């Protein structure tokens, strides 16, 4: 029969609907229109000779190890190595506990598990990653989006919120925020105000959940201190990834915190999936601890440096006045502001119309309550491609804004 299947679906499924962002971004799919809604790293940057020298060498030197299920919490030399490489890199202290993942989602989700309760509030930036508000909604918290600036979160915005709360006898359970060239807003947080966030967590007691794909893609200025660097108290989560900085095909992912909190993460992945597969964190391993990590970094910076140079000079060429857009020192996004008026979800229609596609902003807040905002990607595209496509979306800007 295959009849309306809806009667078995739980409440929570009921609700369920599919990723917008998704449906567009397939709809741009196989044509020739120039998009650059998409958040794919570019193939160009997979270190496949590297790949495929460890690919050998793990099935003559650790087949069994790759090929036999692993524990729960991860291979043990990833996490070692990872947690020396952290500690020898962003100076975060060993005193933290790690366990691998599949990547932000699944720690988001395992996270929302531990620590969310329906109803529970969770502050987000705003815009935020998108990924990890369809993890946490699962939970049903109660979001509060904190603005960003050119220099990340207005954390001031954030000590109002926690002292509004207070006088609710309410509190804050988790803040969530993508610190560094984050996405979509493609801005990274000054150090200042990280330590701000810091002092906040103590005072009001709550837990910081770090989330750093982007960090290592950084094409200009130095590099900033990791919250998770300027824990003292254990308050942070950090999340990294080898997504951006590998290949997004294997799929492995980090997480790192107090002990106390990576024990009950390990027994709630244990209810989510065994494993994350063995092999990928293999290869992830001889990745870092071959040091082919550390000598590949500097070359996806060269192939991307440009395109991120290439996109800011045609917004300053092409985009008439109004427009505004934020400049990343790295990662893979461009996050541009409309006049007031204009809505960048109902100007996608004009917009692919004359060869050009992106992210409309609105699908990066919580709340959905900025409607002139949008998403731009110089990572797939190629640097010929993206003059004529900002150019495309210059003369779609200026258009909408007569008739």
């Amino acid at each position: 029969m295959l009849g309306d299947v809806e009667r078995f679906f739980s409440k929570k499924a009921l609700e369920m609907r599919a990723s917008e962002v998704r449906e567009l971004l397939k709809l741009v799919e196989t044509s020739d229109i120039i998009s650059l809604a998409g958040g794919l790293p570019n193939p160009k940057t997979f270190p496949k000779e590297i790949i495929r020298d460890i690919l050998v060498e793990i099935m003559e030197k650790y087949a069994d190890k790759a090929l036999q299920y692993g524990t729960t919490k991860g291979f043990t030399p990833l996490r070692e190595t990872l947690m020396k490489w952290l500690g020898k890199r962003y100076g975060i202290s060993q005193d933290n506990d790690i366990m691998i993942t599949s990547g932000s989602q699944q720690a988001l989700d395992l996270i929302g598990r531990v620590f969310l309760n329906p109803g529970d509030i969770v502050v987000v930036e705003a815009p935020t990653y998108l990924a990890a508000l369809q993890a946490f909604n699962f939970y049903e918290p109660q979001y509060i989006q904190i603005p960003l600036d050119d220099e990340g979160m207005k954390v001031e915005i954030l000590e109002e919120k926690l002292k509004e709360l207070k006088s609710q006898g309410k509190k804050v359970k988790v803040v969530y925020t993508v610190p560094t060239f984050q996405n979509p807003a493609g801005v990274t947080m000054n150090e200042d105000r990280r330590k701000y966030l810091l002092e906040l967590a103590s005072e009001y007691d709550f837990i910081v959940v770090e989330d750093d794909p982007y960090g290592e893609l950084r094409y200009s200025g130095n590099p900033e201190k990791k919250i998770k660097a300027l824990d003292n108290e254990g308050r942070v989560i950090y999340l990294g990834t080898f997504s951006k900085i590998l290949a997004p095909g294997f799929r492995i992912g980090w997480m790192v915190g107090d002990p106390g909190i990576i024990r009950k993460m390990e027994i709630a992945k244990q209810s989510t999936d065994l494993c994350t597969n063995v092999f990928g964190q293999v290869v992830a391993w001889r990745y870092v601890d071959g040091g082919y990590l550390e000598k590949h970094i500097p070359e996806i910076r060269k192939f991307y440096k440009p395109r991120r140079d290439a996109m800011l000079e045609a917004l300053e060429e092409f985009m008439p006045e109004g427009v505004k857009w934020t400049k990343p020192e790295g990662g893979m996004f461009i996050w541009v502001t409309l006049p007031d008026g204009i809505d960048s979800k109902k100007m996608l229609e004009r917009a692919i119309k004359k060869g050009v596609a992106y992210v409309p902003g609105e699908a990066f807040y919580a709340h959905r309550d900025v409607k002139n905002t949008m998403r731009l990607n110089f990572t797939y595209v190629d640097e010929d491609k993206i003059m004529e496509g900002i150019k495309r979306l210059a003369e779609t800007i200026k258009e909408e804004l007569k008739a």
